[PDB]
């Protein structure tokens, strides 16, 4: 007898919504009946971190299979058409018996941190998918659209198993909206195309969540909804899309992806999220979905929300220990603090790391002058490292000081070492739509690493890079590098948004 866990429909919920998670990507392994059962669900959906396009989820793997017993791995990534995304399926297609079939995935790279300004803006591009395993699902011994005896009836039936049918898909995006629509088709040979599914699904960051409604009820393949379609934007000003949805009773994973035209679009900036290392001083980029309380490393994910004013977080990332440190409670829509990898008692890849939800455009207060209050994170190098260390003292800590001049759209900003009663640095910055870009100073003299003869840092006009971050702008946060032989620095800052008691 097979004996199997009992699931609630409480437990089936939960399951299909962790799946609703953000990644890089998503792959499925096409169901195959054991010998005993009947019937073999949709199960074993794994999460992609890889960040390579060329690497093709599992590819590895099924094709092991595909040499010990013989095999004939295909696979379909759409790699001649879209930039950024692969979506398809790596399949054995001589398979027989109980070995894998094989796989069907999507996958994307630069998770947009722009998005065209406004308007309907169209997506075409491909989809694919894998059906459940089922013998007592009125699946047809001959499939007038399937190759073979019965397909869907042991194994899972694919896109790859269609007779001289293409699988194409069409999104209208709603940017002015965050809204999105879509159509997922099948085109025959003779040119006719048949609606499969329709989709709908809001946007938030740079991901959508949404629905995929199966336009044929009676379809034994391809006749049921999902209420768990999740995919991203992908490319750094939202130029493709790829994603998911599974069926609700697993009985469907379906894959998908769309690219834009050649239309050149005005983009605007929805997230910020960067590093500046530790020992190079140079910025780069972090992946990101639009969640900036959530810091994505190697794929993984790592929640940098806590109960105490800044928080350690430790977490396991393929062997790599890694650390960070992540400021602040009183942030809501940004994250900023270290960041190093954990070698035993020593502490390698050391980086600052600044995170954010750039508010709406349109959101950005017109005039006003209001008081930000906040604390900053940095290194600086001149023969010895002094270090600024975020912290929740307003009156003598490393205090951050913001004025912002909406109305003269500008922003002037001291950065405080702790103690002190002046500012070691000075930032002043002009706004742009919701960022801020401008320079840190020190004094003509700057300040002293050590509190004679210790050294002073002396830094003129190094390139500030800032944003508002929030639903109306109450955040804002900042950061600026630099490296050369008279000294180096690396610093992000944040401030929340004052009123008066």
């Amino acid at each position: 007898v097979n004996y199997t866990d009992e699931e609630t429909q409480k437990r089936k919920k939960e399951e299909l919504d962790k799946l609703m998670e953000p990644a890089l990507g998503y792959v499925t392994k096409i169901p195959v009946n054991i010998p005993s059962v009947r019937k073999t669900e949709i199960s074993e959906i794994d999460t992609v971190t890889d960040e390579s396009l060329s690497l093709v989820p599992n590819e590895d793997k099924l094709r092991t299979i595909a040499n010990e017993n013989y095999g004939s791995v295909v696979t379909k990534s759409g790699s001649n058409t879209m930039n950024f995304v692969r979506s398809g399926y790596t399949i054995d297609v001589v398979h027989y018996g109980l070995r894998d079939k094989g796989y069907v995935y999507y996958k994307g790279v630069h998770p947009s941190k722009e998005l065209p300004k406004g308007n309907i803006i169209v997506y075409q591009g491909e989809w694919d998918f894998t059906s459940n395993a089922d013998l007592d699902a009125k699946r047809p011994n001959y499939n007038p659209e399937f190759n073979g005896y019965g397909a869907g009836q042991e194994v899972g039936v694919t896109s790859a198993d269609a007779k001289e049918r293409t699988y194409i898909s069409k999104f209208n995006i709603d940017f002015s909206n965050k809204k999105l629509n879509g159509q997922l088709l099948t085109k025959t040979k003779e040119n006719q195309e048949k609606l499969r599914y329709t989709v709908e699904a809001n946007i938030s960051g740079n991901r959508f969540r949404g629905k995929a409604t199966a336009t044929d009820k009676t379809d034994p393949i391809l006749g049921k909804d999902s209420e768990h379609l999740e995919g991203g934007l992908y490319g750094p000003k939202s130029e493709e899309l790829a994603g998911k949805f599974v069926a609700h009773d697993k009985s469907l994973f379906a894959v998908f992806s769309g690219k834009r035209g050649n239309d050149v679009l005005e983009t605007v900036k929805i997230i910020d999220a960067s590093k500046i290392d530790l020992t190079t001083f140079e910025s780069s980029e972090l992946n990101n979905f639009g969640n900036a309380n959530v810091l994505i490393i190697d794929g993984q994910k790592i929640d940098l929300a806590g109960a105490d004013f800044k928080n350690r977080k430790t977490v396991d990332i393929n062997g790599k220990t890694m650390v960070a440190i992540a400021c602040c409670s009183n942030l809501e829509y940004m994250k900023f603090g270290q960041l190093w990898q954990k070698e035993g008692e020593q502490t390698k890849d050391n980086s600052l790391f600044l995170q954010g939800e750039r508010t709406a455009t349109d959101k950005i207060p017109v005039g006003g002058n209001y008081k930000y209050v906040g604390t900053w994170d940095a290194l600086v190098s001149k023969g010895t490292n002094w270090v600024a260390e975020a912290d929740n003292n307003r009156e003598s800590g490393y205090r951050s000081e913001f004025d912002v001049n909406f109305g003269d759209k500008k922003v002037s900003g001291k950065l405080f070492d702790k103690g002190g009663i002046v500012p070691v640095f000075m930032i002043n910055a002009d706004i742009k739509g919701n960022g801020f870009t401008g320079t840190a100073n020190t004094t003509d003299t700057g300040f002293a690493l050590d509190s004679s003869q210790h050294g002073n840092a002396v830094f003129s006009d190094i390139k500030v890079n800032g944003g508002f971050y929030g639903p109306t702008a109450g955040e804002l946060g900042g950061q600026f590098h630099h490296k050369s032989d008279n000294g180096s620095v690396g610093a992000v800052f944040g401030a929340k948004r004052q009123i008066e008691k």
